[PDB]
């Protein structure tokens, strides 16, 4: 119950952090890899929106604040958690970094924002359990269930004394950043992902893709949040099969429950069907994550290396799936 906040400790410990000056060159590339660097994710955060957004376009105090505070609302579940969050932001700065210009300034802070809320306060927990089991969550919210709540979480976070980052903006520019903020975290549901692509790859593939079309906008940022939500599949592979790991954790976890329900759980949730893993993963390559980076693609030329690393880990399933696995550790 209630929104968390962060410690005067906390706020004042990122305000004073300095990231290692060999890290610097490395947060520019698409491939790389939070992981070994923990204590340094709010950092990079900061650095990744000083970088993007310049150091003055947030108040210092109000930027370090909010980001300890998003932390403490993300909760300890093996995969939508903290990490999480700041994997997916650095996907998306790598992404601006490489299209800059394509980006208005409050497109840019807004993305930035948006990705490291966009899966606040997720419980381990999809919207299909949600909705099966009518949590109250699912009442309030009829479809986009986790999506609705999570920007409703950001919104808690803002609204925090001395939280709010986005104040200093006109009246208009505040409405138009928080429904960049609304529409990019919304767009992370997947349910919406599969119509969004069709309809970019449609508009492509006939030349009537518009920037200047603000649903064409929208649209092209929904499929930007889809790929730096799922990016986990374009790093090296063993950082890709880590993380696996953690997310059929979860999935495993909430088909648990389902059996105590009296359903028996699709078998992707169920953790007595663990040797149906490496087919759904290529099903999943196959018809979300492949078509996704493909997509975004054609219409973001610079974001090629997503797609040549899930192009490289959809190999790596086929080879599991053969049997030509080599060892592999686990956490
Ligand atoms: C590991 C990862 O990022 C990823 C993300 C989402 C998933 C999934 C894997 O497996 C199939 C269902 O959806
Ligand atoms: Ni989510
Ligand atoms: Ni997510």
């Amino acid at each position: 119950a209630g929104t968390s906040i962060c410690t005067s400790e906390e706020w004042q410990g990122l305000m004073q952090f300095t990231l290692p000056v060999r890290l610097c060159k490395e947060i520019e590339l698409f491939h790389f890899d939070i992981g070994p660097f923990e204590n340094m994710w709010p950092g990079i955060f900061v650095y990744m929106v000083h970088r993007s957004c310049g150091t003055s376009c947030f108040e210092l105090e109000k930027l370090c604040r909010f980001i300890m505070s998003v932390k403490k609302n993300y909760r300890r579940v093996p995969y939508h958690n903290w990490k999480h969050a700041v994997t997916v932001a650095h996907c998306m700065y790598a992404i601006l970094q490489n299209n800059h210009t394509l980006f208005t300034d409050l497109e840019r802070k807004g993305l930035l924002i948006a990705c490291l809320c966009h899966d606040l306060d997720h419980r381990g927990f999809s919207n299909s359990y949600l909705q099966k089991f009518d949590h109250p969550l699912a009442a309030l919210y009829s479809t986009s269930t986790m999506e609705q709540h999570h920007f409703s979480q950001t919104v808690s976070i803002l609204q925090l004394e001395g939280h709010n980052i986005f104040s200093t903006l006109s009246s208009s520019e505040y409405e138009q950043v928080l429904e960049i903020i609304r529409k990019a975290i919304i767009a992370t549901d997947l349910a919406l992902y599969f119509g969004n692509r069709k309809q970019l790859e449609e508009m492509y593939q006939t030349g009537s893709l518009n920037l200047n079309n603000q649903s064409h906008r929208d649209r092209v940022i929904g499929l930007m949040m889809t790929a730096c939500d799922l990016c986990s599949v374009t790093k090296l592979w063993p950082v890709t099969k880590l993380t696996a790991n953690d997310i059929y954790a979860e999935f495993w976890a909430e088909g648990d429950e389902m059996k105590k329900l009296g359903i028996q759980p699709i078998p992707m949730m169920d953790r007595d069907k663990k040797d149906e893993v490496p087919q759904g993963q290529l099903g999943f390559y196959n018809a979300v994550a492949i078509p996704c980076y493909t997509t975004l693609t054609q219409i973001l030329p610079p974001t090629e290396p997503l797609l040549k690393a899930c192009r490289d880990n959809l190999s790596q399933w086929e080879k599991v799936i053969r049997g030509e696995e080599t060892a592999t550790w686990i956490s």
